[PDB]
């Protein structure tokens, strides 16, 4: 039942570490190379920077003939002689603190404006951000690929060399995301037109969805500005469909370029979205690769976990997202393309008794493979580095190969990983929650998001009052998501697109945040998992329109509810529960008709029902809460409670974070202290004397069961 | 030299404890002063909500005739029964997660549309925000003050009751913070129009600033909207220093109001400006008071510390809002009027041995007091709390009394303080920096800010490249401040507004984050400083232009500086630090014509130069870095060491912060450890071998 990696047909945990040879003295290449076999670790990942091998336009070094680190093939050498594959990682784009994030100075300056990203005045966003699809850009990138995949396919593992997997490009998007502006580039405007048109055929049937009144497709333009208007709404929910079609119209091109050279061996791309320590934009961001990931089984999409610190402020996180990860690329195990090692910012401490921590939490939260980033700390040769002289800092090794305390914090893992890793890499928690991942909630980075420099999305203009990005960041990501991993219930995420009702009955309860929209295919869904026998809890409301913002009332018909929506003091009780703060002012309120009312307004009206429909149950509450209150704790426990759902574990202190990891051979706890104390505590199996555990600060305990 | 409280004509630690009677059993009010007590505190705190006594119009209860926790007098009686001095805050505002913010329902009921706070449509902003001037508001708090002034006069310590303190309101200007939204009542922009007659006399004056085209001030309005051109940037300015005399104007109403009751204890104020556990945007904050704190050496202001955790994440902060205090406020202790214990956020915790740390690194800051907030938690009455049922977690008490971890901790602290305040109170650092306090680049809490989302200024519209939040947050907050603080050196932060030429001369360097505008009167005393023999540190603009942008190169031709702006790669060269990363393409590059040239872009143009100007140095950088990389920390070590500055230490652990407080007679030196690693390390001035735990401290104390 479990997705891992496999060597020699038996599980394998991925353990890689980055070492970048193109930051380190070759003549410790070796050194680097053998320290990191040492940890136990079986891979070593870096890039191959376009910048640093195309030294000059036509003029290319791969075997240091200009420089010795330019020396990639002694690099390759090295690393099929101390036993390690090899991950590499091309671009175009790499990021990596690196020069034009990579790409060529003589390349940059000789591009003409029509190469670069643009704003809606048709202004350059940033001076090393291309338009992706630019002609110009992809004839150089090939030029670059005809050089650095001959040699990248020659080292091939089928060919006896080491290297196993292959990065295409660096976080597509990463770079218009932290610019705060979306590409208006003439390619993308003239695509978007193309993509329109196939979609709508005519304009008649455009107007009809949008409500406008063009006269032609030629009337029609790229949205810009804020929305007014839910026609305004419709153009840029169109504009994100088009630009994941975008995104996969690039990773396409580099992918079929790539096979022609031969090159069969696993490609990757690498998931952006950590920022200050917290993940609740990458939900955003994974969504950007919704058609690739639909359209390519063959690239597997690993994360990159930035926590920074290991505390209650973000321990939920790296379980949201690798949640997210398994609910859109469930065929594939979850890793961390990049897992944090050291820091890329001196003034961002990374203490390896936190990273220690996010590791064995990481293992815990269902992790299969991971690639610590940075594993080797690099010196930027030649003014190459974008902020400084050193890349990394607190790394396994300094550039010179010593060893650091996070070296000991890795080789401790480590052992424990392939100690444990056969039964481990097999097991399962035993989730009785499934949570929707409802996809169209997160496509508003081109309108609304942590990062865009101007908010363009205010549904009160649309007379609405569920913003998107609020419900997905505030109710479900910082509130059901953490408070869930707080309370120690196990859950899993389900993508509803495309969803299987088969993939949503084993669970005894269904968790759906919705807003006032949701398509009519989730809709239907969502009636037939309830009809069958499923067990639904609804909130913070019963959706009326779909997508584009018009009517459709199929959930709200099929299960009888009739509602209106009326304004009420910020505070509800619901199942016996007092001063419940939630978050908007506007409710549903409720029939009582054939259901039984457990939550109600300061004027007791009711805003939440329970009722039996054909086989299945319903909750809904017409009121949003996430984690916010202890309130919300006893809310979500309620809630779980009303199907029986019960903890793996009795556990004396609350605020223990356990996770249990079973199979049939093997039963792993972990045990994790998220606070700044010294925590002494019992559990006790809650199906048959309780052991006793002292935990320390920022800290973590395994115990192994057999059988 | 230093200022702080005093009791019994000796330095005295103010040690207060929150403890909101209105919220608590009142069969445990004894319990919960008797425990404070025990933990050393010497002080009881709390609100008196307008909402919770006058319960109907002109209905009060101040004995609990109608609820026992109503009884304010009987509070009171036990606090002088417990032998705690009482701060009493009777509003008319409280915040404190209270309905309303504390106004009462019955008055939010009944006050017409224009009592209240007004966007620029004349739409109501908040049900519960009023306008701080409105006539209906004022009449309604002066009946309140009636009621509750008479009972504070009668208990206050000029009539050897246990009231020592008052605030006044609370956190003035909060609420156009937290909304970034500015009053446009009416009766405030007939206010606005008066200020504007006043300060530029004719409007032919005004144009001539502005560049507008009035006819008469009949023609104007107040600014709205974003900020296009340069005359709505000076509208905007002026808009600013309007709200700092309106909040003086509010204040100084409040203040006679008082006093006429006979009220002669000190009255306080409290700084708002933390959120998420970091500081950055207090200084803007406490710029708001600027006015206030000009017209009213007798009202104390006090921070509001709220670290939620203790880091190296945050670790500058709570110091550099101390010395910004210190500058504005030099005649009064530096002390926190809510000090953080526990949390007012379940899902943000607060560990007992992160706010026990946060605790002695105040102490090691210039802290003189504070009054732990919340010491007790609270259950809010008959769903009268913003949020739900509780007020603050993990506290030292819980509502009901029972003591929780941070208990033991405030025990242990205030232990240390009681035992060493005599001596401790009358320290001070030896700083020989300074860095300037420019208080106009703070002057955006209407057009720029953390709190604001559709940020007005833009200042590359204006044909300026250096934004003055930026600089004030990156460059200086988290860049120098945090630098200096990381490096330990010691800094003390100098107000620039009339500020005395003969007060910067103790210095070795003062330090100026300039933009690109500086008003001729910080121009002029800079030019002043290095001509009378000072060294200037100047970066990363020679400024050219007024505070309303009007051409004013004072501090340039007095300096003999030539430059020109271009456009080059983001990392200078600096004292031969290479990769020095920089903020913009866009950096000053100088004519070295009687020049030392000290910086290089990677084309090798100048973009720093030294200089001898009378008896004195300048140091200019034409280039912005904040704290970034390495880099930057090897270059503020260098700036130091051009004037020969040590620290008071070796220390062998470079990530070890430490701080050295002496007087005459005594030495104390924190050592503080905000990292998650268990430190050993030896120190030596400029049995010497220590192990500090994670995120912890040790104190060391020397005979001099
Ligand atoms: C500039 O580097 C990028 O920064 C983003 C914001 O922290 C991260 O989400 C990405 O993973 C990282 O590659
Ligand atoms: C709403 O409560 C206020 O919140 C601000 C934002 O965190 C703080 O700066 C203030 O001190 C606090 O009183
Ligand atoms: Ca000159």
């Amino acid at each position: 039942s479990e997705k891992y990696f496999v060597k020699n047909g038996q599980p394998h945990f991925l353990i890689s570490g980055e070492v970048h040879y193109f930051r380190i003295n070759p003549k410790l290449w070796r050194n680097h190379l053998q320290l990191l076999k040492q940890t136990g670790a079986d891979t070593v990942s870096t890039y191959i920077p376009w910048d640093w091998h195309e030294i000059e336009e036509d003029d290319f070094d791969f075997e240091g003939k200009t420089h010795p680190a330019r020396n990639l093939i002694r690099f390759i050498k090295l690393c099929k002689e101390e036993n390690l594959d090899l991950i590499v990682k091309p671009g175009p784009y790499i990021l990596a603190e690196y020069e034009n994030q990579g790409l060529p100075s003589w390349l940059l300056k000789k591009l003409s404006k029509n190469a670069f990203a643009l704003d809606e005045n048709g202004n350059v966003i940033s001076p090393d951000l291309v338009s992706y699809l630019s002609d110009e850009f992809l004839e150089y990138t090939f030029k670059w690929y005809d050089k650095v995949m001959p040699i990248i396919s020659k080292h091939q593992k089928e060919h006896y060399g080491p290297i196993t997997m292959m990065q295409l490009c660096n976080e597509i998007g990463v770079f218009q995301w932290l610019s705060g502006k979306s590409d208006y580039n003439p390619k993308v405007i003239n695509l978007y037109k193309e993509f329109i048109i196939q979609r709508y055929k005519t304009i008649e049937k455009l107007n009809s969805v949008y409500s406008t009144n063009y006269n032609s497709f030629d009337d029609l333009k790229a949205p810009s500005g804020k929305i007014k208007l839910r026609s305004d709404y419709c153009a840029y929910f169109d504009f994100h469909l088009f630009f994941r079609e975008y995104y996969n119209k690039y990773i396409s091109i580099l992918k079929n370029k790539i096979r022609s050279f031969g090159i069969n061996i696993k490609l990757t791309h690498n998931i952006p979205g950590w920022i200050y320590g917290n993940a609740s934009e990458l939900p955003m961001l994974i969504s950007t690769y919704s058609e690739i990931m639909k359209n390519h089984p063959d690239i597997i999409f690993g994360l990159d976990h930035i926590p920074e610190f290991v505390s209650f402020r973000n321990a939920h996180s790296d379980l949201a997202c690798n949640k997210i990860l398994e609910a859109m690329q469930p065929e594939a195990p979850v890793w961390a393309a990049e897992f944090q090692a050291g820091t890329r910012e001196h003034h961002v401490k990374a203490y390896a008794k936190d990273l220690e921590t996010f590791y064995i939490a990481s293992l815990a939260h269902g992790i299969k493979g991971f690639n610590y980033y940075m594993f080797s700390q690099g010196i930027n040769p030649e003014g190459k580095g974008f902020y400084g002289k050193t890349f990394y800092f607190q790394t396994a090794l300094d550039a010179a190969s010593n060893k650091l305390a996070l070296y000991d914090s890795i080789k401790k893992v480590n052992r424990f990983i392939r100690k444990e890793q056969k039964d481990l890499l097999r097991t399962n928690v035993n989730s009785e929650i499934c949570v929707g991942f409802y996809k169209p909630y997160f496509f508003t980075e081109l309108i609304s998001s942590q990062l865009l420099k101007e908010k363009k999305l205010n549904v009160e203009e649309l007379g609405l009052y569920i913003d998107p990005r609020f419900l997905r960041e505030e109710i479900l990501f910082n509130g059901l998501l953490r408070g869930l991993q707080t309370l120690n219930y196990n859950y899993d995420v389900v993508d509803l697109e495309n969803c299987d009702l088969k993939s949503l009955t084993a669970y005894k309860q269904l968790w759906i945040t919705s807003a006032e929209f949701m398509d009519a295919e989730t809709q239907n869904l969502l009636s037939e998992f309830v009809l069958n026998g499923g067990n639904l809890i609804l909130y913070p409301a019963v959706p009326t329109l779909d997508n584009y913002l018009n009517r459709c009332e199929i959930l709200k018909n099929n299960f009888g509810i009739e509602f209106i929506t009326k304004d009420s003091s910020h505070k509800v009780s619901a199942f016996g529960i007092e001063d419940v703060f939630t978050a908007f002012s506007k409710k549903q309120i409720y029939n009582d008709t054939n259901s039984k009312p457990i939550a109600f307004t300061q004027e007791n009206e009711i805003c939440g029902i329970r009722k039996k429909i054909g086989k299945g149950e319903l909750t809904i509450l017409g009121f949003a809460f996430g984690y916010t209150s202890d309130e919300h704790l006893e809310l979500i426990d309620k809630l779980v409670k009303l199907n029986k759902i019960k903890r793996e574990l009795f556990v004396s202190d609350k605020d223990i974070q356990f996770v249990v990891r079973e199979n049939n051979k093997s039963r792993y706890i972990f045990f994790l202290n998220y606070h700044n104390e010294r925590k002494t505590f019992n559990y006790r199996k809650s199906s048959e004397k309780s052991e006793e555990i002292s935990i320390a600060p920022f800290s973590y305990k395994v115990i192994k069961e057999n059988k």
